[PDB]
């Protein structure tokens, strides 16, 4: 009839930090047009000129010479509408001027969005940036379709449904020339925010600790999972993604030997090394042939069928029981140990506290890393499984990659002593209703002996000659941690042509694990840094004294 009924689509969420501060939000502003025909028809002579004279004097950021070109490309005959010149001006820079822009018949001035994340680069690889609509996404959100805005990586990307909200309906009365008449009914859209588990004052602290150097780091509470900071090093500026990536952006985006466009967290994996010694052990202890006490003697190495495996201490750690064994970092013990245990006994506790398995954790994509294991070998390999492996598996290197996320997940549960999930999403705090929102994981045995597995990490840090003692030893929360190192075999011949000599050394200076958790007494929290290749000016023991450090002065242990 001439009742008619138009979608209206609403405005995206915004995303905030656990106590308010606004991680993305919708900046407002106005786009700028010019009436037509003034290029093409002789009668306005000059016309353009003037009115954009009166605007270049009025915001001096917006360049005449551009801006009139732009125009008479788009001004034509075939075309009768308003040539859009400006596409965005901030409201504040704007409204001070507008009756003399409205009542200006020359200039039309249009309200737009612009999704704005005003912290730039800090937290860049959580909270994510926003792009053009998909031809797929269309098909599978109607939303998307009115907006043209959906969320292409991050929290935007994971939580896209809950952010693009539900639609409006407005519904009106046309006539027989089509005009708006008389409106009839209108249910308008909604739209929901978010709060992250994250601090932005934590996650800045983090991106200035890590400003030069690479990797990643997790603060990650031990009893709920909610992640309290968590960063990948290093980070992008986000808003240059919302407009668009130039051609040079691209470059510098796949021309980088620090991959800063790569979530190191949840999408880098890397060899877990000697920290996976508190699993290892864990696996240890319920054989009848190993207990608590019980010692192997580290002359530096061990011979097997042949072939050396090495302790990292050339000159030997001597007998050392498991505690001192992790305490030290000694490989060597937990050869032996492996031997008398069997790769089988080692996977099947390694995987349940998490390894070669998603976290569970609100990220889209999250890797899984390789958990070797003798059928693992076979599908991947066809080649059965020897001896060797098992040792290499047993102190945490071989083919054994882990991610970041799933070091923490590890840690978490040896504190916790049951399942700890990692999420970032606090509380969905959609206007007018803020709306919030288990499988064992050790053996009855293998909780009883956790105990110990904890005391060695103490040991890693108060007792000297702890791996970590020299940084963690004199904190005002008492630490408990293990350290970690992961080597790189291999440099790329491409890799090599994108660096200048001098800095080959650095890239192939191996990894540096260092997790933690604290108060040793009441456990709350994990840190898990990873700093790739030992930093460039941190230090991985460092970084996380500081990390614990800033964290008491933000009275997150009160
Ligand atoms: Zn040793």
């Amino acid at each position: 009839p001439a009742i008619k009924t138009e979608f209206l689509p609403p405005v995206r969420g915004q995303i905030t930090d656990r106590n308010g501060t606004l991680l993305a939000i919708n900046d407002l502003g106005f786009s700028i047009s010019i009436k037509p025909y003034l290029s093409i028809k002789k009668s306005n002579k000059g016309i353009l000129d003037k009115e954009l004279s009166e605007l270049t004097n009025l915001f001096p950021d917006l360049n005449a010479s551009k801006l009139a070109e732009i125009y008479k490309r788009n001004d034509s005959y075939y075309n009768q509408d308003f040539i859009k010149v400006v596409d965005f001006i901030p409201y504040d820079e704007i409204i001070p001027h507008y009756s003399e822009l409205n009542l200006n018949k020359t200039i039309k001035i249009d309200p737009v969005v612009k999704r704005k994340y005003p912290f730039g680069k800090l937290a860049s690889h959580i909270i994510g940036y926003v792009g053009k609509a998909n031809l797929q996404d269309v098909q599978e959100n109607e939303i998307a379709k009115l907006s043209n805005y959906t969320g292409k990586s991050g929290i935007e990307r994971y939580y896209n449904d809950i952010l693009q909200g539900e639609k409006g309906t407005r519904v009106y009365k046309v006539n027989a020339l089509n005009q708006e008449v008389e409106q009839l009914s209108y249910t308008p859209a909604m739209s929901n925010d978010i709060e992250l588990t994250i601090d932005i004052e934590l996650q800045s602290y983090l991106t200035s600790l890590f400003e030069g150097n690479a990797g990643a780091a997790i603060i990650m509470n031990v009893n709920d999972g909610s992640i309290l900071a968590a960063g990948s090093f290093p980070e992008y500026d986000l808003n240059p993604f919302v407009t668009g990536i130039s051609f040079k952006d691209w470059d510098e985006l796949s021309n980088s030997l620090d991959h800063p466009f790569t979530n190191k967290l949840i999408n880098g994996y890397y060899p877990p090394g000697s920290v996976v010694k508190m699993g290892v052990g864990l696996s240890f202890l319920n054989s009848k042939n190993i207990s608590p006490s019980t010692q192997y003697v580290c002359n530096g190495s061990i011979e097997l069928g042949g072939r050396f495996f090495r302790c990292w201490n050339r000159s030997g750690h001597g007998p050392v029981d498991l505690k001192h064994a992790i305490k030290y970092s000694c490989d060597v013990y937990f050869y032996n140990g492996s031997l008398q245990v069997g790769i089988d006994q080692i996977s099947e506790t390694l995987s349940r506290i998490g390894f070669g398995a998603k976290t569970g954790v609100d990220l889209p994509s999250e890797f899984v890393g390789t958990l070797p294991s003798k059928e693992w070998k076979m599908q991947r390999y066809r080649q059965s499984w020897f001896q060797g492996d098992t040792l290499n598996t047993a102190i945490g290197q071989g083919n054994f990659l882990a991610t970041p996320m799933q070091i923490a997940r590890y840690t978490a549960q040896i504190a916790k002593g049951g399942e700890v999930i990692p999420h970032f999403l606090k509380s969905i705090e959609n206007n007018n209703t803020t709306i919030e929102n288990k499988k064992e994981i050790f053996t009855l045995f293998e909780k009883s002996q956790l105990p110990y597995i904890r005391d060695a990490m103490y040991a890693v840090a108060n007792e000297q000659g702890g791996t970590s003692y020299r940084y963690l030893h004199n904190l005002n929360v008492k630490v408990a941690a293990k350290t970690g190192t992961a080597q790189v075999v291999g440099f790329s011949q491409t890799d090599k042509n994108r660096v200048d000599e001098k800095q080959f050394e650095y890239y192939t200076r191996s990894h540096a694990w260092l997790t933690s958790y604290a108060p040793y007494s009441k456990p709350k929290y994990v840190v898990t840094v990873l700093l790739e290749h030992g930093g460039r000016n941190i230090t991985s023991g460092a970084t996380v004294a500081k990390i614990y450090q800033k964290m008491i002065e933000l009275g997150y242990f009160k």
